[PDB]
Protein backbone atom coordinates (compact mmCIF):
# COMPACT_ATOMS: atom_id res chain seq x y z
CA UNK A 1 0.00 0.00 0.00
CA UNK A 2 0.89 3.69 -0.04
CA UNK A 3 1.39 5.93 2.99
CA UNK A 4 0.41 3.11 5.35
CA UNK A 5 -2.99 2.76 3.66
CA UNK A 6 -3.78 6.48 4.01
CA UNK A 7 -2.24 6.70 7.50
CA UNK A 8 -4.66 4.17 8.98
CA UNK A 9 -4.21 0.68 7.59
CA UNK A 10 -0.40 0.63 8.10
CA UNK A 11 -0.21 -2.12 10.75
CA UNK A 12 -3.34 -3.77 9.26
CA UNK A 13 -1.18 -4.24 6.15
CA UNK A 14 1.19 -6.42 8.18
CA UNK A 15 -1.49 -8.96 9.16
CA UNK A 16 -2.43 -8.98 5.49
CA UNK A 17 1.23 -9.50 4.48
CA UNK A 18 2.00 -11.92 7.35
CA UNK A 19 -0.85 -14.15 6.20
CA UNK A 20 1.34 -15.54 3.43
CA UNK A 21 4.11 -16.19 5.96
CA UNK A 22 7.03 -18.47 5.03
CA UNK A 23 9.29 -15.42 4.85
CA UNK A 24 11.13 -14.99 8.13
CA UNK A 25 14.05 -13.30 6.35
CA UNK A 26 11.89 -10.63 4.65
CA UNK A 27 9.23 -10.46 7.37
CA UNK A 28 12.15 -9.36 9.56
CA UNK A 29 13.25 -7.10 6.69
CA UNK A 30 9.92 -5.26 6.70
CA UNK A 31 10.06 -4.90 10.50
CA UNK A 32 13.74 -3.98 10.14
CA UNK A 33 12.76 -1.01 7.95
CA UNK A 34 10.23 0.10 10.55
CA UNK A 35 12.92 -0.16 13.25
CA UNK A 36 15.23 1.98 11.10
CA UNK A 37 13.10 5.04 11.89
CA UNK A 38 12.18 3.49 15.29
CA UNK A 39 15.01 5.33 17.16
CA UNK A 40 13.80 8.55 15.52
CA UNK A 41 10.35 7.85 16.97
CA UNK A 42 11.72 7.43 20.50
CA UNK A 43 13.20 10.94 20.64
CA UNK A 44 9.95 12.12 19.02
CA UNK A 45 7.96 11.23 22.16
CA UNK A 46 10.33 13.30 24.34
CA UNK A 47 9.77 16.26 22.01
CA UNK A 48 6.04 15.58 22.33
CA UNK A 49 6.40 15.44 26.14
CA UNK A 50 4.32 12.30 26.62
CA UNK A 51 3.92 12.35 30.40
CA UNK A 52 1.32 9.59 29.95
CA UNK A 53 3.71 6.75 30.98
CA UNK A 54 4.44 8.56 34.26
CA UNK A 55 0.87 9.58 35.21
CA UNK A 56 -0.77 6.96 32.98
CA UNK A 57 0.72 3.98 34.82
CA UNK A 58 0.21 5.66 38.19
CA UNK A 59 -3.40 6.55 37.37
CA UNK A 60 -4.22 2.98 36.31
CA UNK A 61 -3.10 1.51 39.64
CA UNK A 62 -4.90 4.31 41.53
CA UNK A 63 -8.15 3.40 39.76
CA UNK A 64 -7.22 -0.28 39.41
CA UNK A 65 -8.61 -1.84 42.59
CA UNK A 66 -7.27 -5.23 41.56
CA UNK A 67 -3.58 -5.95 41.94
CA UNK A 68 -1.57 -6.15 38.67
CA UNK A 69 0.18 -9.00 40.52
CA UNK A 70 -2.97 -11.16 40.66
CA UNK A 71 -4.65 -9.54 37.63
CA UNK A 72 -3.52 -10.19 34.06
CA UNK A 73 -2.24 -7.06 32.28
CA UNK A 74 -2.09 -6.56 28.50
CA UNK A 75 0.27 -4.40 26.45
CA UNK A 76 0.21 -3.74 22.73
CA UNK A 77 2.97 -3.23 20.16
CA UNK A 78 3.46 0.16 21.77
CA UNK A 79 4.49 -1.51 25.03
CA UNK A 80 7.82 0.29 25.25
CA UNK A 81 10.41 -1.46 27.39
CA UNK A 82 10.56 1.40 29.89
CA UNK A 83 6.78 1.41 30.40
CA UNK A 84 7.02 -2.27 31.32
CA UNK A 85 10.09 -1.72 33.53
CA UNK A 86 8.15 1.04 35.25
CA UNK A 87 5.10 -1.23 35.14
CA UNK A 88 6.99 -4.00 36.97
CA UNK A 89 8.09 -1.62 39.72
CA UNK A 90 4.57 -0.18 39.72
CA UNK A 91 3.34 -3.61 40.78
CA UNK A 92 2.59 -5.49 37.56
CA UNK A 93 3.79 -9.08 37.75
CA UNK A 94 1.50 -10.39 35.02
CA UNK A 95 1.55 -9.04 31.47
CA UNK A 96 0.55 -10.22 28.00
CA UNK A 97 0.49 -8.51 24.63
CA UNK A 98 1.53 -8.16 21.00
CA UNK A 99 4.24 -6.11 19.30
CA UNK A 100 5.42 -5.65 15.72
CA UNK A 101 9.05 -4.57 16.07
CA UNK A 102 11.49 -7.12 17.58
CA UNK A 103 13.34 -4.15 19.09
CA UNK A 104 10.09 -3.16 20.78
CA UNK A 105 9.62 -6.86 21.65
CA UNK A 106 13.20 -7.21 22.90
CA UNK A 107 12.71 -4.54 25.54
CA UNK A 108 9.48 -6.19 26.70
CA UNK A 109 10.44 -9.88 26.24
CA UNK A 110 14.19 -9.61 27.03
CA UNK A 111 13.15 -7.49 30.00
CA UNK A 112 11.27 -10.53 31.28
CA UNK A 113 8.33 -8.44 32.43
CA UNK A 114 5.82 -9.73 29.87
CA UNK A 115 4.59 -13.29 30.40
CA UNK A 116 3.69 -13.70 26.74
CA UNK A 117 4.29 -11.36 23.80
CA UNK A 118 3.15 -12.03 20.24
CA UNK A 119 4.28 -10.56 16.92
CA UNK A 120 1.34 -9.46 14.76
CA UNK A 121 0.53 -5.91 13.67
CA UNK A 122 -3.10 -4.97 13.15
CA UNK A 123 -5.43 -2.00 13.13
CA UNK A 124 -8.54 -2.41 11.00
CA UNK A 125 -8.72 -5.99 12.24
CA UNK A 126 -9.30 -7.60 15.70
CA UNK A 127 -6.55 -7.90 18.33
CA UNK A 128 -4.64 -11.22 18.76
CA UNK A 129 -5.85 -11.91 22.34
CA UNK A 130 -9.34 -13.31 23.12
CA UNK A 131 -12.14 -11.57 25.05
CA UNK A 132 -12.35 -11.61 28.85
CA UNK A 133 -8.66 -12.55 28.83
CA UNK A 134 -6.80 -9.84 30.73
CA UNK A 135 -7.94 -7.66 33.64
CA UNK A 136 -6.33 -4.60 32.00
CA UNK A 137 -4.36 -3.34 29.00
CA UNK A 138 -1.79 -0.53 28.64
CA UNK A 139 -0.51 0.75 25.28
CA UNK A 140 1.36 3.99 24.46
CA UNK A 141 1.88 5.89 21.19
CA UNK A 142 -0.63 3.89 19.11
CA UNK A 143 -3.85 5.45 17.67
CA UNK A 144 -5.96 6.00 14.55
CA UNK A 145 -3.24 7.41 12.27
CA UNK A 146 -1.59 4.46 10.54
CA UNK A 147 -0.64 2.91 13.88
CA UNK A 148 -3.70 1.64 15.78
CA UNK A 149 -7.10 2.51 14.19
CA UNK A 150 -9.27 3.81 17.03
CA UNK A 151 -12.02 1.32 16.02
CA UNK A 152 -9.63 -1.55 16.79
CA UNK A 153 -8.82 -0.22 20.29
CA UNK A 154 -12.30 -1.39 21.47
CA UNK A 155 -11.17 -4.90 20.45
CA UNK A 156 -8.42 -4.55 23.07
CA UNK A 157 -11.21 -3.54 25.39
CA UNK A 158 -13.10 -6.68 24.32
CA UNK A 159 -10.07 -8.79 25.36
CA UNK A 160 -10.24 -6.89 28.64
CA UNK A 161 -12.81 -8.02 31.24
CA UNK A 162 -15.50 -5.79 32.80
CA UNK A 163 -14.25 -3.60 35.63
CA UNK A 164 -10.87 -3.62 33.90
CA UNK A 165 -8.59 -0.74 32.95
CA UNK A 166 -7.44 0.29 29.48
CA UNK A 167 -4.64 2.86 29.16
CA UNK A 168 -3.55 4.53 25.90
CA UNK A 169 -1.64 7.62 24.63
CA UNK A 170 -0.77 9.29 21.26
CA UNK A 171 -1.62 12.44 19.24
CA UNK A 172 -5.13 13.51 20.20
CA UNK A 173 -5.72 15.58 17.08
CA UNK A 174 -3.10 14.70 14.44
CA UNK A 175 -5.90 15.70 12.07
CA UNK A 176 -9.63 16.39 12.37
CA UNK A 177 -9.08 18.72 15.35
CA UNK A 178 -12.86 19.38 15.70
CA UNK A 179 -13.45 15.63 15.46
CA UNK A 180 -11.96 15.21 18.96
CA UNK A 181 -15.17 16.53 20.51
CA UNK A 182 -16.99 14.30 18.03
CA UNK A 183 -14.59 11.53 19.12
CA UNK A 184 -15.24 12.22 22.80
CA UNK A 185 -18.97 11.90 22.16
CA UNK A 186 -18.28 8.47 20.63
CA UNK A 187 -16.77 7.25 23.92
CA UNK A 188 -19.89 8.40 25.75
CA UNK A 189 -22.06 6.38 23.35
CA UNK A 190 -20.01 3.29 24.25
CA UNK A 191 -20.24 4.18 27.95
CA UNK A 192 -23.99 4.59 27.66
CA UNK A 193 -24.16 1.33 25.70
CA UNK A 194 -22.37 -0.37 28.60
CA UNK A 195 -19.19 -1.35 26.72
CA UNK A 196 -16.86 0.91 28.76
CA UNK A 197 -17.03 3.93 31.11
CA UNK A 198 -14.48 6.76 30.91
CA UNK A 199 -12.66 7.16 34.24
CA UNK A 200 -10.20 10.00 33.85
CA UNK A 201 -8.11 11.79 31.23
CA UNK A 202 -4.55 12.68 32.23
CA UNK A 203 -3.03 16.06 31.15
CA UNK A 204 -0.42 16.28 28.40
CA UNK A 205 1.18 18.90 26.10
CA UNK A 206 -1.57 18.44 23.48
CA UNK A 207 -3.42 21.69 24.28
CA UNK A 208 -0.42 24.01 23.75
CA UNK A 209 0.55 22.73 20.28
CA UNK A 210 -2.85 23.64 18.78
CA UNK A 211 -3.45 26.74 20.89
CA UNK A 212 -0.85 29.35 21.77
CA UNK A 213 -1.02 31.81 24.66
CA UNK A 214 0.01 34.70 22.38
CA UNK A 215 -2.98 34.30 19.97
CA UNK A 216 -3.78 33.21 16.38
CA UNK A 217 -1.63 36.02 14.93
CA UNK A 218 1.29 34.67 12.87
CA UNK A 219 -0.04 31.15 13.39
CA UNK A 220 2.24 29.51 10.82
CA UNK A 221 5.25 31.30 12.34
CA UNK A 222 3.99 30.01 15.69
CA UNK A 223 3.85 26.41 14.40
CA UNK A 224 0.64 25.89 16.34
CA UNK A 225 -2.92 24.76 15.68
CA UNK A 226 -2.61 20.96 16.04
CA UNK A 227 -3.33 19.02 19.29
CA UNK A 228 -1.10 15.99 20.04
CA UNK A 229 -0.06 13.68 22.89
CA UNK A 230 -2.77 12.74 25.42
CA UNK A 231 -3.48 9.85 27.74
CA UNK A 232 -6.66 8.42 29.27
CA UNK A 233 -8.02 5.40 31.14
CA UNK A 234 -11.40 3.72 30.69
CA UNK A 235 -13.24 1.01 32.65
CA UNK A 236 -14.35 -2.16 30.91
CA UNK A 237 -18.07 -2.85 30.66
CA UNK A 238 -19.83 -0.42 32.98
CA UNK A 239 -23.12 1.47 33.20
CA UNK A 240 -23.01 5.02 31.81
N1 LIG B 1 -0.97 -4.00 16.29
C1 LIG B 1 0.35 -3.87 16.21
N2 LIG B 1 1.09 -4.99 16.05
C2 LIG B 1 2.42 -4.87 15.97
N3 LIG B 1 3.17 -3.78 16.02
C3 LIG B 1 2.41 -2.68 16.18
C4 LIG B 1 1.03 -2.64 16.28
N4 LIG B 1 0.58 -1.34 16.43
C5 LIG B 1 1.69 -0.63 16.43
N5 LIG B 1 2.83 -1.38 16.30
C6 LIG B 1 4.21 -0.92 16.31
O1 LIG B 1 4.23 0.45 15.97
C7 LIG B 1 5.46 0.76 15.26
C8 LIG B 1 5.08 1.46 13.97
S1 LIG B 1 6.44 1.62 12.79
C9 LIG B 1 7.88 1.75 13.88
C10 LIG B 1 8.08 3.16 14.43
C11 LIG B 1 8.52 3.23 15.90
N6 LIG B 1 9.19 1.96 16.29
C12 LIG B 1 7.33 3.51 16.81
O2 LIG B 1 7.36 3.08 17.98
O3 LIG B 1 6.37 4.17 16.34
C13 LIG B 1 6.20 -0.57 15.09
O4 LIG B 1 7.26 -0.71 16.05
C14 LIG B 1 5.11 -1.62 15.29
O5 LIG B 1 5.64 -2.79 15.90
Amino acid sequence: GAMAQEEAGRLPQVLARVGTSHGITDLACKLRFYDDWAPEYDQDVAALKYRAPRLAVDCLSRAFRGSPHDALILDVACGTGLVAVELQARGFLQVQGVDGSPEMLKQARARGLYHHLSLCTLGQEPLPDPEGTFDAVIIVGALSEGQVPCSAIPELLRVTKPGGLVCLTTRTNPSNLPYKETLEATLDSLERAGVWECLVTQPVDHWELATSEQETGLGTCANDGFISGIIYLYRKQETV
